[PDB]
DNA sequence: ATGGTGACGCT
DNA sequence: AGCGTCAA
C-alpha cells in the first residue's frame, strides 16, 4: 500500500513528428501539400523505395518499403519527392537539417534526448513544478489544451471525433484535484499544456505538425504519442493503464516489438501486456534474465525508470550503401572507388560536425558484407581516426579490410561486397 | 532488390 | 572489441 512505488514522479514527453519527410519536402514545394505523396530514394529500380507517406497516401494503402511502381497501383495519383543522390548514393542531409530545427526549439523548453531523427524525450517534471507555482492554485482551462487527447475517456454514463475529445478533456478537467502540486495526474496535465506551447512553437517556426504522448515514463509517452496521431497528443495517466494495457498487444511496447516480445507471448502463452501482471518478478527473471524480468515485472504496471537522457546529438556519423545482387563489387577498383565515395560524404559530415558542436571523433568503424553471407556484416572492424581526411580514411578501411579478398589475383575481389559502412565514433571535445 | 541510418546489450 | 537486437 503505503511503501509500494507507482512510477508516477516524473512527467516525460516524447513528442514525433508526422509522416517528417514528407514534410519536409512539402515545405520546400508547395505542390506537395495537402496531397498523397511519398518520399523515395533510388528512381530506377522500380520507381524508387519508398520510406516515407503522406496520410493521404496512406489512406490508399501506400506503405513504407513498397516500390514506388507498386504503390502507383494503389495511389496513380501519388506525387514523389526523391531523397537527393550525391557521389552514388542517397543523401540524407536535408532531413539532419530539419531535424536540427526541431530539436532547438524543443531545447528551448526542456533538455532533450534525441531518440531519432525525428523524435526526442524530455523529462519534465521540472518545467511542471515551475509552471504549477506560477499557476497560484487556479483551474487548468480546456482552452489550453486545444488538440490533447485523455486516453479512457471518455466513460461512463456524439459522433464525431473532436466531439468525443472534448468530451474526454472535460470528463478529466472536472475530476482534477488543483489544489495538490503532488497530484501526478495534476503534474501529467501541466505536462500537456507545455507539450501543447513545445508544439505550436515547433510549427509555427518550421511548418512541421507532430504528434505528442505525455505520462510518466518513456514507454507510456511512446505508446501515448501514437495512439492519436497525427497533428494531436495524448494523456496516459497512470489510472489509464490497466485498461490501457488490457487488450494492447506485448508487441507494441518499445523494445518488445522483436524476438524478446515473441519469446514473451510463447513462453508465458499471453498476448496482451496487462496479462504479464500475473507473474511475479522471479518468474519473469526465471524466462528473460534478471534486467528483462524486472523490466517487465514493473513495466506492465505502468512503471520503468528508463532515465531521459541529456543528448541532443548523435555519437555516430555513419555513412552505408549496399551494393544489391548484379551491382556487387567485384574488383578492387569498385572497392576502393566505393570506399572513397563513401569517405568523402563522412568527411564532409564530420568536417561540420566539428565546426559545430566542438567535438573530433576518434574511432573509424569499416563494416562489409560478402555476397552470400547471412549476416549482415561479414566482417567490422575499427581502426584509428586521426585525420579528417577522406584518402586517408578510405585507404585505412581498405586496409583494415583487404584480406577478405580470397581472389588469388588481388585485381578481382571474391566473394563480391554487397554492402560497404564507414563510420565515426568515439568522440571527444574539441 | 528496401536502404540509410542510429542507440544500446552481451560475452 | 565485434556482434546482435531493436528501432526510426
Ligand atoms: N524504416 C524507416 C523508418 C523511418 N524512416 C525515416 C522517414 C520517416 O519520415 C522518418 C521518421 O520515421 P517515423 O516516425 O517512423 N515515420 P513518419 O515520421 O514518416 O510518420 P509518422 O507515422 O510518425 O507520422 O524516418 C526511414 O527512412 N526508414
Ligand atoms: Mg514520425
Ligand atoms: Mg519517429
Amino acid at each position: 500500500g503505503p511503501h509500494m512505488a507507482t512510477g508516477q514522479d516524473r512527467v516525460v514527453a516524447l513528442v514525433d513528428m508526422d509522416c517528417f519527410f514528407v514534410q519536409v519536402e512539402q515545405r520546400q514545394n508547395p505542390h506537395l501539400r495537402n496531397k498523397p505523396c511519398a518520399v523515395v530514394q533510388y528512381k530506377s529500380w522500380k520507381g524508387g523505395g519508398i520510406i516515407a507517406v503522406s496520410y493521404e497516401a496512406r489512406a490508399f494503402g501506400v506503405t513504407r518499403s513498397m516500390w514506388a511502381d507498386d504503390a502507383k497501383k494503389l495511389c496513380p495519383d501519388l506525387l514523389l519527392a526523391q531523397v537527393r543522390e550525391s557521389r552514388g548514393k542517397a543523401n540524407l542531409t536535408k532531413y539532419r537539417e530539419a531535424s536540427v530545427e526541431v530539436m532547438e526549439i524543443m531545447s528551448r523548453f526542456a533538455v532533450i534526448e534525441r531518440a531519432s531523427i525525428d523524435e526526442a524525450y524530455v523529462d519534465l517534471t521540472s518545467a511542471v513544478q515551475e509552471r504549477l507555482q506560477k499557476l497560484q492554485g487556479q483551474p487548468i482551462s480546456a482552452d489550453l489544451l486545444p488538440s490533447t487527447y485523455i486516453e479512457g475517456l471518455p466513460q461512463g454514463p456524439t459522433v464525431q471525433k473532436e466531439g468525443m475529445r472534448k468530451q474526454g478533456l472535460f470528463q478529466w478537467l472536472d475530476s482534477l484535484q488543483i489544489d495538490n502540486l503532488t497530484s501526478p495526474d495534476l503534474q501529467l496535465t501541466v505536462g500537456a499544456v507545455i507539450v501543447e506551447e513545445m508544439r505550436a512553437a515547433i510549427e509555427r517556426e518550421t511548418g512541421f505538425q507532430c504528434s505528442a504522448g505525455i505520462s510518466h515514463n518513456k514507454v507510456l509517452a511512446k505508446l501515448a504519442c501514437g495512439l492519436n496521431k497525427p497533428n494531436r497528443q495524448t494523456l496516459v495517466s497512470h489510472g489509464s493503464v490497466p485498461q490501457l494495457f488490457s487488450q494492447m498487444p506485448i508487441r507494441k511496447i518499445r523494445s518488445l516489438g522483436g524476438k524478446l516480445g515473441a519469446s514473451v507471448i510463447e513462453i508465458l502463452g499471453i498476448e496482451y501486456m496487462g496479462e504479464l501482471t500475473q507473474f511475479t518478478e522471479s518468474q519473469l527473471q526465471s524466462h528473460f534474465g534478471e534486467k528483462n524480468g524486472s523490466w517487465l515485472y514493473a513495466m506492465c504496471r505502468g512503471i520503468e525508470h528508463d532515465p531521459v537522457k541529456p543528448r541532443q546529438l548523435p555519437k555516430t556519423i555513419g555513412c552505408s550503401k549496399n551494393f544489391p545482387g548484379k551491382t556487387a563489387l567485384a574488383t578492387r577498383e569498385q572497392v576502393q572507388w566505393w570506399l572513397l565515395q563513401l569517405a568523402q560524404e563522412l568527411e564532409e559530415r564530420l568536417t561540420k560536425d566539428r565546426n559545430d558542436n566542438d567535438r573530433v571523433a576518434t574511432q573509424l568503424v569499416v563494416s562489409i558484407r560478402v555476397q552470400g553471407d547471412k549476416r549482415l556484416s561479414s566482417l567490422r572492424r575499427c581502426c584509428a581516426l586521426t585525420r579528417y581526411d577522406a584518402h586517408k580514411m578510405s585507404h585505412d578501411a581498405f586496409t583494415v579490410i583487404k584480406n577478405c579478398n580470397t581472389s588469388g589475383i588481388q585485381t578481382e575481389w571474391s566473394p563480391p561486397l554487397t554492402m560497404l559502412f564507414l563510420c565515426a565514433t568515439k568522440f571527444s571535445a574539441s
